[PDB]
């Protein structure tokens, strides 16, 4: 009677990847095919599950989630797409993500494949609640102010130069889109530097996020929207490519933000009880 | 309310066209007419003004108990001095905060001499924030007030923007950042540019090329006065005040309302703490006495 | 019932005004009198100390259990070893961070010669906000912990600008702005301001601004186990000298609960400041 689970399988295990494995089980319309890393890795201590070094090993897979690093995943997704599988990435670079749909679009339109991209925390979720304020106030400014927690290129950034080891960068909102970065131990907003004894101890994976829109529905001014959420920032990610995923399987070939995908699409349920539940 | 207070509005600008709603719904008030350059009488008739004497002098209204004037800041104490002159009372939300006590001695001059009464700087920021600041100061002598007004367009310092070489349309922004301090956020319409600062250098300022800085105007507007201070000797005494309003809107209504009370002053120029808040209300002393003390 | 504990105020100034109305209200402590300087003796009495023993010297308080500093921070240290020598207990709330650790020591060998305690630096941000920062550490060991301290008066900053040039009076302010930094904000009866983002205005009347109120606030964003993203937030919005004297004031009773030495405010259990049976406090607050 009912429907066969959605096989994943989860590319690249690191940060994003441990949580997208905790989403796969949970999601009940989905089961776990496997884990592909890179063969360094296989060769690593081992954290039941096939863990490979290429897809074809784990069988048949319906949508492959992409947890590899921002550059590499492009590349990696064409090669999955051309195979027949579905991808899911979050990518995060804003100003490449045209592109790269184009770049996407084109392999996956021929192999009958779905690719969703930039499925993320703020490529992704953030821009749905972004383009509906849009609609409902086409007058106005919105800023998105990313509360305090880390920020991982930045500190990354300053991993590489040269000084006491190890370094923590965060980016601070200081309000209507600007922010201040503090680092603990890239000149064009005021920095503060505080040197620490352990670095790693200030680490946590939380992050605020508060957006908001002031502008005019019609001709009408002062509407006020505001959205705020303090969450697991991979936990979020993660989740939310394990929906984009269930989304994958509804579509035609090509390449999609999430924009660009009806939001019904992504639950996982019935559609008329879904709409009598949330509608 | 038998025979009501006939009011001219003096430019049809931003706030003349709130006024001019504020008007329609004030049930002791009647439009005269609207008062414009003679340039925007050649320009096309908007469809509000159907059926609505506009013209280029009060004398063509006929009978005016008060004009309020939506004159930019720079024109308005002239043009409330002529009126004045004609026994017209005026209502004006100049908002110059340093040349306000000038400004009120010059009015008082003209008006008392003619009979009229002057209500001046009666809008938000000058004007209901000025009489909320002034209830908190005697509430609690010392400490500090701070005034934040939310973002929301400074036009004073945005059409300052678009005066300056290279710039096609500029909008400029006031963002409150604490402590009565602001920052400045530019958004252009076209390092790189000559930008420097024409003045705006005494303020942290942030500059960005937009494509259509129309798409980003919204004329509403936040504003958060704080106090902490002293009532007699006990410290720590803490006011808060916040409104999140449509700013013309609510400027034009404080003009109405203000324009009821000068109705009922001695000639003289005033300011907002001047006058009973009972005077800028409708109806009876004793039902709003019984339904507001 | 037990006899009261005789308390001492030494130095009647900002905080030892506040300190009399803190032992007054106290049911289990009573006023043996007020120590000044000499100096201070010669002037006329205040109306408040009307029938209180006001003295030159704590020998002529009588029995005198403990002694509460409210005298200037550099005096402090050298003012509790004189009174502890004499096993009578001390309370302070010297404010100096960076000294802490070597007034403790200091003070702790003094304390252990005479059988008596001192607690230090117990106040409010030396004091009970380091009490609330220690439990949100242990709560969540990861992550960071930012201390804002809401608009209001400074100490040294205050003094710092009254001296220099043609400063008549002048009030310095540290204003938050987020993630633990500050702003400066200066209030003067001339470009010179060097000694952080500042801000100048000239006033005619620096003591209209003056009022004894801040607020704090204490945010924290870490790890509790491996579970990431436990927020824990923490305010106060108080008159600074009531609540540093009422500090004390607990602390002196906590310090007749201690074994000789000098304590920190993270070094003694809470229920120690507490008025009243130890069993009944657990039931009605743990
Ligand atoms: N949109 C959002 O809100 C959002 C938020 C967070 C993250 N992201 C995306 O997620 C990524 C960051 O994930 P993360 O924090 O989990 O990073 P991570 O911990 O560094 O994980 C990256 C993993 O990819 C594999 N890998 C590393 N270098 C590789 C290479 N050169 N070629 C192929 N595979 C490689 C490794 O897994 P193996 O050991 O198994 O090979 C590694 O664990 C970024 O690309 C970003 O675009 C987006
Ligand atoms: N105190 C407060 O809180 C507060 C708040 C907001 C604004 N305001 C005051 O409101 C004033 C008007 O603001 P607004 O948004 O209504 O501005 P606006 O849209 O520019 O309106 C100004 C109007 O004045 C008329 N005008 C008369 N003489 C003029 C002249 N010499 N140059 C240009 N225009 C002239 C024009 O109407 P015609 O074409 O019909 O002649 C014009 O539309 C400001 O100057 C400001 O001081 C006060
Ligand atoms: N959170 C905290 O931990 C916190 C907060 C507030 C205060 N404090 C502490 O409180 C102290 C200041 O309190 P306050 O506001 O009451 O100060 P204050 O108003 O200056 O009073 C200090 C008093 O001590 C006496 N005194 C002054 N100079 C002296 C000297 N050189 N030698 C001996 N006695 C002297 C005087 O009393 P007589 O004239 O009667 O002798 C004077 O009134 C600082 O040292 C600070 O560390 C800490």
């Amino acid at each position: 009677r009912t429907e066969r689970p959605i096989r994943v399988a989860i590319i690249g295990y690191g940060n994003i990847g441990q949580y997208a494995l905790q989403a796969v089980e949970e999601a009940p319309d989905m089961e776990l095919a496997g884990v592909v890393r890179r063969q360094s890795s296989l060769e690593k201590p081992l954290p039941g599950v096939s863990v490979v070094s290429d897809v074809s090993a784990l069988g048949q897979v319906d949508v492959a989630v992409l947890c590899t690093p921002t550059r590499e995943t492009p590349a990696i997704a064409k090669e999955l797409l051309a195979r027949g599988i579905h991808t899911i990435d979050s990518f995060d670079i804003h100003q490449e993500i045209v592109q790269v749909r184009h770049e996407l679009d084109e392999v996956a339109r021929a192999h009958q494949a779905v690719a969703i991209l930039a499925a993320g925390t703020d490529p992704g979720t953030c821009s749905m609640i972004r383009s509906i304020l849009e609609f409902m106030a086409p007058y106005g400014i919105t800023y998105t102010n990313v509360g305090p927690g880390m920020s991982m290129g930045h500190s990354v950034a300053v991993k590489a130069i040269e000084g006491v080891k190890d370094a923590l960068a965060l980016t601070i909102p200081i309000g209507t889109g600007l922010h201040r970065r503090m680092v603990y131990v890239f000149v064009h907003d005021e920095t503060h530097v505080l040197q620490v004894d352990d670095v790693k101890q200030l680490i946590d994976r939380g992050i605020g996020v508060r957006m908001e829109r002031k502008g005019v529905s019609g001709q009408t001014q002062n509407q006020l929207f505001t959205y705020e959420m303090r969450i697991n920032n991979p936990a979020l990610t993660s989740q939310v490519m394990i929906a984009s995923a269930r989304a994958a399987m509804r579509q035609k070939p090509g390449a999609y933000t999430m924009i660009e995908i009806p939001i019904i699409d992504f639950l996982y349920g019935d559609r008329d009880e879904l709409i009598r539940r949330l509608v």
